[PDB]
């Protein structure tokens, strides 16, 4: 027998469950990364020959491969279903899942049962993404294939932007929910459903595996009602509203079938639980035909329209028309089906054309009908097909281009014009004016190293990398609803940007390019009281954005209610200070060592919400020294608890308290991952190397969001 | 409630925990470590104040600290069995565990039941290094500790080395044992013995988290011959034989004292379950005193010696001239215990002189009067001391040495000039010869591109970076045992090397050298055959080694049993293929992305073991391109297990047999990280990158071994 830990199972995750999964933030380096470090997508995506690749995508569906087999000769409903279920991991409490990202070719969302077939999908994308190499993601290919698919069918679409990098592994950081067996109902143990059937904060799906609500009702009940519920609420936590969750459901459905005509129990495994014969794909039916007319997907069988291979005005008219009842499926799965329907309205047999078959609603289908407020927008899309058309394309556009960042990011022939106000648009800034004079009168203002640093770091810590959305760029700290978020300190910061918004006015550097700006003059201030003497880096060019393009309610998502690098919680909250700083720390992009440094740093500039002493182990505060690691890492202390997220540094020999902490503070000292990172500076030799690494992070942060740069 | 997964359980581990673990191949990269990309640990210790070291380090042996006060005085004892036990975890049989990488600082071994309180011995240590920073490793230092310790104590040690470089996170490659208790009974389920208490492989220890054998007998059941028994296997795993094992055990027990006046139970979490408040210290006793003489440790209580702060005779004089029976100590665990002591021999209090305290002995120590081989031993080194004090300082050197690979590593003044077996020495190779010359000798001879590549590969493949054994260099592939190995092709090989000896006598370039460059010339020569042009990087100087200095025993458990990038099996094995390939590959420091490129370059040269074609996708075998990934990747073949490890690759319209293929080959279609860089390799564009990988990475395992370049 061998000595490696050679399957998954293997670990220390076992032993302390409760430890910081602090690999969340060492993803996508060098290792795993295949390309050379030169590699840069956009600008080889920007070469991409993409009318040709646009015909080859159209061709595809169309040219039928004998082993997955074209519905009707046309893959247009399958590729529509990939790409939807790529975007429709997105959540907007932090941005994760979406399909900015390829991430459905690796697990685990390759192998939820919600993706059941779009591995034949991926599969039949693969001879594409062969010929166009490097200068297509499959990222950006997935993401655009459902796009090239409307067009084929009929429908105008709205725009595309290329521009999504591959990643080479699972996203780590993404929690899924507390199930461990695929689609449990809402009453298992490890529910993610609280008090009155209320869905826990950060998910945005009903159960485990699903993309958004079960189709045959809830805990598969069907009761169209309470799937509307379901909908309306899952959806929202997407994005979404009720007309565009309308116009979503009615407009994928207008296209392609529901697959059930054969006994579920013979699929084989998913694909990550399947053996190496099956290619990487899964759910392949070795007992009996499991293509074509006999495919299994999600076990209902029909087609919502009467020609579900063309974009038309089938889908209201069958829906609203006809009269429906629960039927089962021939794998037993519950659907409605229509009363008394003509032969003419039955969609055909997917292999010969001359066999009828029937049409099909799902329970979230019916909702668009019973629910009240669903019914009213599904009569004027009926009534109005191109204001139907126009609103789907538009949110078919956003769906697949949500987390996709600002409109810096976008690139190729069809990125439409109009900005967006969900790529929460920023103009372009003035990068021609004196850095220098700039920082002269930032510094004779009589604003403290304290209030610079905090105001500029408030200004940038909203970026998360999950989305590309906030960041320093725009200053909407300034503005509603970010300029009256308690963990901004309201007072503080209109104090600061009274002045700050003077020198802008002044010299013409935005607010946004002053705000940063400040904070690296109380930096270098604080350096220089250590007797350091730099510059730091810094890019001109932020713009300020304005109300009318800042999108009040979507910025609530992005409020700061915890934020481990100023000590601050808003409330008390069931997850530990330190895992919601590792989770912070994960959204900034920001790695262990990186986040290491800017704790010690910040907490020496004298920077915690409400000026707080927690932390603060220096007597120069002020002064950017490694004090911090110093005094953490000092055993004549002891550290004795005091009460919640609080402790007493005490001395050991006259048992005198000689600073508090708390738990974000301490962690560092703890966790033996990070007291080695501590460890190492607070080593008599690192202070030049703290002063250097803190600078190098801090850039980083205020950079995070700079896609207009080059 | 957050979208972070932010504790270590939450994973696709639970989902699939059958799936290969790559995440060993990408460990300690970039962004967990937390120096410049420049930073060199072997050119900065050598700039160490190491006369300044030794004197702190004897200082820190008694200088008590309150938090932790030393037993008389002296911390040797505690220092002894710190290093002891860092050095205790490696065995042979992969080369893993050791104290090469200061893997006690991190989980688990930090938190093994074993370990307990050297989270003390290592705080103790951290003003040190905190004195000497970057040029000390937490590593070297803790290897070092009980070194000094000896010296100070009075022992005449045989050397030390510095060198071994720091980790920032768990070795994730270690498989420690199928146990997810602590220390669990022989007979539980999930036990690491079969048959008739047969140890199972890899593994150099009776139970989860102990270094080698239980102090009270096995499963905690006094037997002094069985201890022995286990004793002897355990040692014998990890590299010492007879005399060097009850060297180790008395010479260790000559010093120092077991802790257990106490209760074991009041003692709280271990490191990685202790709160924030500890320290990240562990067993902490908040309950009642846990330091000085109160301390709890193994739960065993007394000293070996009369004298426990010195070297001495102590050890078999107590042993041997006093008769011993089975008592409890105070926190309850079996100990012997003399009958009849007198006064003058009980080893006094640790915190008060003037009382007397008790002698004890281990399960371990009594086996080493009662096995009738120890027995023997044991009266040499009562009879001949000096011999023993011999013995001893150089199986503690080998202990803390023997995971440090090849003299070319070893650094600083006491560092040994004897050439010890176990360093596997190989000399310098002459560098001055014309290497063009070499390599138009090489493709002059009728050797094929096969033979060429096969013999290279198989003289590098042993190099194994747990350890650092084996490697190309020295040529120990011409001798025994190497040259017998079924795995190496004997008759090849022997075809191959009297060829390349000719080469090498008439050139003055090492046996070694010119296998290498032979590898080189038939992947020059395939590539030619494609029409790529290239001459691959070259380093000569390789020694060609003795058998005189080659231990042929050791060397066992390098021999290639597996070995997926031949395509090479010596049996049918429990581990799947494509585990033991992931092994193999972590211990040649190899990546995902590397390990992928070889495969398939190294199938399309025709190098598999027994000229066997499975894998070989390809009509022209012996010309490096990229078609194993080509025809991996389409989808006109499907593939239909075919036995054991091997299937058939048939046209899906002819149900003809194209290929055939191995679970080693079609993994890396299989899997979805393997699959995605396949079809990387197999993109119209990357045929130029598919061969410029391949070559870096055929370089880098050529290279392996190379510590005496710079
Ligand atoms: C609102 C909740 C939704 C539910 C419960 C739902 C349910 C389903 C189900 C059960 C299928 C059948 C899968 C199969 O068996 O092959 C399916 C197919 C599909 N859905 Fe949805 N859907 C929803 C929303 C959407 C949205 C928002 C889109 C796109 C805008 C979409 C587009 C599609 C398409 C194109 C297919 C056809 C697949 C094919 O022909 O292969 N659906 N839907
Ligand atoms: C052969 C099996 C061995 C067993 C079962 C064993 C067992 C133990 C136990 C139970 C303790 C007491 C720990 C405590 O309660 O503080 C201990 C202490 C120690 N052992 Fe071993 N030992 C073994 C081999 C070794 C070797 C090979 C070395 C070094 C060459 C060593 C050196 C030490 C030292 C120095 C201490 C004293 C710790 C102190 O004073 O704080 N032992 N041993
Ligand atoms: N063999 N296939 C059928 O008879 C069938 C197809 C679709 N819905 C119901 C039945
Ligand atoms: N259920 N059948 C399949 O998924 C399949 C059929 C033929 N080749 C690959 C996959
Ligand atoms: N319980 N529902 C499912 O397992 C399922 C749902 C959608 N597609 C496939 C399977
Ligand atoms: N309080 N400590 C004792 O009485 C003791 C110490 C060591 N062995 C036995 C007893
Ligand atoms: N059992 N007691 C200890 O381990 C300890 C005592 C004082 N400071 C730190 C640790
Ligand atoms: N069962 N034995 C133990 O748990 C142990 C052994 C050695 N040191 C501490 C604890
Ligand atoms: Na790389
Ligand atoms: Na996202
Ligand atoms: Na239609
Ligand atoms: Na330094
Ligand atoms: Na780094
Ligand atoms: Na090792
Ligand atoms: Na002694
Ligand atoms: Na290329």
């Amino acid at each position: 027998m061998h000595g490696g830990a050679t399957t998954v199972n293997i670990s220390t995750a076992e032993w302390w469950p409760k430890a910081l999964n602090l690999d969340i933030l060492s993803q996508h380096d060098r290792k795993t990364n295949p390309m050379g470090p030169d590699f840069n997508y956009q600008e080889e995506v920007k070469k991409l020959d993409v009318a040709a690749l646009k015909q080859d995508l159209q061709a595809l569906m169309t040219d039928s491969q004998d082993w997955w087999p074209a519905d009707w000769g046309h893959y247009g409903g399958l590729m529509i279903r990939l790409t939807w279920h790529a975007a429709g991991t997105y959540r907007i409490a932090d941005g994760r899942g979406g399909a900015g990202t390829g991430n459905q070719r690796f697990a685990p969302l390759n192998s939820w049962p919600d993706n059941t077939n779009l591995d034949k999908a991926r599969r039949l994308l693969w001879p594409i993404k062969q010929k166009y190499g490097n200068k297509l993601s499959w990222a950006d290919l997935i993401a655009y294939a459902g796009t090239i698919a409307y067009e084929s069918m009929g429908l105008k679409t709205f725009g595309f932007a290329f521009g999504r990098e591959d990643i080479w592994h699972p996203e780590k950081d993404i929690y899924w929910g507390p199930e461990k067996e695929w689609v449990p109902p809402s009453t298992n143990p490890n529910s993610r459903y609280t008090g009155d059937r209320e869905l826990e904060n950060p998910l945005a799906a009903v159960t485990m595996g699903l993309i958004y609500v079960n189709p045959e009702g809830v805990d598969g009940n069907p009761d169209p009602l309470k799937t509307a519920h379901d909908v309306r609420v899952t959806f929202a936590r997407m994005a979404m509203n009720d007309e565009e969750t309308v116009a979503l459901t009615a407009g994928g459905h207008t296209v392609g079938k529901c697959h059930g005509n054969g006994n579920a129990a013979l699929l084989g495994p998913e694909p990550e639980g399947a053996d190496v014969e099956d290619q990487g794909l899964g759910w392949i039916n070795k007992t009996q035909s499991g293509i074509g007319r006999n495919a299994v997907t999600s076990g209902l069988e029909g087609a919502w329209t009467p020609h579900p291979t063309q974009w038309d005005n089938g889908y209201f008219r069958m829906l609203l028309n006809y009269d429906w009842e629960l039927k089962k499926s021939p794998a037993g799965a519950w659907q409605w089906e229509p009363i008394n329907p003509r032969e003419e309205d039955l969609p055909v047999d997917v292999e010969d054309p001359s066999i009828r078959r029937n049409l099909v609603m799902t329970d979230a289908d019916m909702a668009m009908k019973m629910d009240p407020e669903y019914r009213k927008i599904s009569e004027r899309f009926y009534q109005d097909p191109a204001y139907f058309a126009d609103v789907f394309a538009r949110a078919w556009f956003k769906l697949t281009h949500r987390d996709m960042g600002p409109k810096a990011r976008y690139i190729g022939p069809d990125v439409p014009q109009e900005d967006l106000i969900w790529q929460d648009p920023i103009p372009a800034g003035n990068r021609n004016y004196d850095v220098q004079a700039v920082k002269d009168r930032i510094a004779a203002s009589g604003l403290s190293i304290s209030e610079l640093v905090s105001t500029a770091w408030d200004s940038a810590r909203t970026y998360r990398n999950s989305d590309k959305r906030g960041g320093a760029n725009g200053a909407r700290i300034r503005l509603a609803p970010q300029k009256d978020w308690e963990g901004n300190e309201p007072d503080r910061l209109a104090k600061v940007l009274a002045v700050l918004e003077g020198i802008a006015a002044a010299t013409g550097a935005s607010v946004a390019d002053v705000i940063v700006l400040a904070g690296n003059v109380g930096v270098e201030q604080a350096a220089r009281a250590a007797g350091v003497e730099i510059v730091l880096p810094f890019a001109p060019g932020r713009g300020d954005a304005t109300a009318e393009q800042t999108d009040t309610e979507s910025f609530a998502v992005l409020e700061p209610i915890h934020d481990g690098y100023r000590n601050w919680l808003k409330q008390d909250y069931a997850a530990t200070p330190e895992e919601l700083l590792l989770d912070r720390t994960q959204l900034l992009g920001l790695t262990a060592p990186e986040m290491t440094v800017l704790i010690g740093g910040l907490r020496v500039l004298g920077t915690n919400h409400g000026g707080t002493k927690h932390g603060v182990f220096t007597d120069r505060e002020g002064v950017l020294t490694n004090d911090f690691f110093v005094n953490l890492t000092d055993m004549n202390y002891l550290w004795k608890p005091a009460g919640k997220n609080l402790y007493e540094i005490c001395d050991r020999k006259t048992n005198q308290v000689k600073w508090t902490a708390t738990r974000v503070d301490l962690v560092f000292g703890s966790n033996s991952i990070l007291r080695a990172y501590s460890e190492l500076y607070a080593q008599d030799d690192n202070k030049e190397k703290f002063v250097r690494d803190f600078v190098a992070a801090w850039t980083k942060v205020m950079n995070a969001d700079r896609f207009d740069l080059d």
